[PDB]
């Protein structure tokens, strides 16, 4: 579960890493902070997809209690630095400056520069400004960052809640009930890390017979020594026995007796 | 002839001397610069009508050769205040500031402070701008003193014109030589001078009879112990005399022989 928490610092520090130069330009802010908050999100969004065995047991399948979860484990990382991005500012004030209205902000009082200026006032964040323009700067700067915490806060309490109606509606439409939903995720996670090392141990001494049979006889460890003397092997399971164990397995019981995996049902 | 020069000199000193103080307001600049520089030209010009006898002359008589020389004997005092104010400056550009279209006008390329100066374009005389405005007043102060100099200059040139063709017109449209004229003028100012002179004496010798009518002697100094030994007096003139002698005199020729003026006339 600490591999997403890891994620996020890494995040913030790629964050405070990388670069950020606030192109002070009338219409180019938008799409720079844009492209410069999304992008990064999107490419988040999209290595959280790819981690997520899930995804592949669909595909190879081919529901919506999958889509939850695929999502949820997903969009944990995207959200994570949006709100990191809008809490820290200097990103939503750098494209949003150019829309204020002129008219509508109170200062040192003065109307203002002219009305030539909207080329001017969304050069505010490069902080290149006149002495007066200097003085006026700060309320819209003050102004665009309030707005900015203000979504961010926002943000965070919606993803709180999301994130508590999900909990509470998994648990109240299932079928079993939570202790047995934990035993089954602890059962799911021991079949996984057993199945991945006996096939580690299964393929090497399948390739080291292999070997044996080309050269007259195969060096090895004394690790391997054992691995060879303990386990033999002779050949593999048929294509559709490994298609059978692959797929989505919902809850199924058999009878009296529930089954927990697929490759459980194949008792 | 002097007399109008030392009193153009003293308008001078005057306009030195007095005050000047151009009061930066949005609509009061009108009126202070059309005051301040037409109060005193009127009151020269009141100046110039009293002291010409012609006009007590011709309301005693109560036409155009006339009023001609009674307005240009005046007029020289006016208008000589208003060039020496015009080419100046620092009056024209006082009044006619806020009148300035602030968007024709080329300076350090900035458009205008704003839509809301005119209060803040007609004080410049007074010096008080912000460093931006103090680089961009100079083109409006330049071009309004540019403005009251060329007026300038151009007054100048009409009333030299005008003084030009009045003078060939006199001469051309008037029934006498010229030589006859200085003649003439020479005439009036000699009697003028011995009439008051005479006047004066007679009086004095008068007022001498009445008071040793009354002490029985009268004390005097040498000189009017003199001027009873020699002109002694009776009585004054009649008021029809009187009445005779004053009015104004078109040149009138008696049979062969010309008559200069109306006490000429009572031969």
């Amino acid at each position: 579960n600490g591999l997403v928490a890891l994620g996020t610092v890494g995040s913030q520090e790629l964050f405070s890493v990388v670069a950020f130069h606030c192109p002070c330009s009338p219409a180019r802010n938008y799409l720079y902070g844009l492209a410069a908050i999304g992008v990064p999100a999107l490419v988040l969004f999209i290595i959280g997809i790819i981690l997520n065995n899930h995804t592949w047991n669909l595909v190879a399948e081919c529901t919506f209690l999958l889509l939850s979860s695929i999502l949820g484990r997903a969009a944990v990382a995207p959200v994570t630095w949006s709100v990191i991005s809008l809490l820290r500012g200097e990103a939503y004030v750098c494209a949003l400056s150019e829309f204020v209205d002129p008219s509508s902000l109170t200062a040192r009082e003065e109307h203002f520069p002219s009305a030539h200026a909207t080329e001017i006032l969304a050069r505010f964040p490069c902080k290149e400004n006149p002495d007066n323009l200097s003085d006026f700067r700060e309320e819209v700067s003050r102004r665009l960052r309030y707005e900015s915490q203000l979504f961010g806060w926002l943000l965070i309490g919606v993803v709180a809640i999301l994130v508590f109606l999900t909990k509470c509606l998994k648990h109240y439409c299932s079928p079993l009930s939570y202790r047995q939903e934990a035993y089954w995720a602890q059962y799911r996670a021991n079949e996984d890390q057993l199945f991945q090392r006996t096939a580690e141990v299964h393929s090497r001494v399948l390739a080291a017979n292999n070997v044996r049979r080309f050269f007259g006889f195969v060096a090895l460890n004394k690790d391997d020594e054992e691995l060879i003397a303990n386990f033999p092997v002779e050949g593999t399971q048929p294509r559709p026995q490994w298609n059978a164990i692959t797929g989505v397995y919902l809850y199924r019981e058999n009878q009296g007796l529930p089954l927990y995996s697929r490759l459980h049902k194949w008792a």
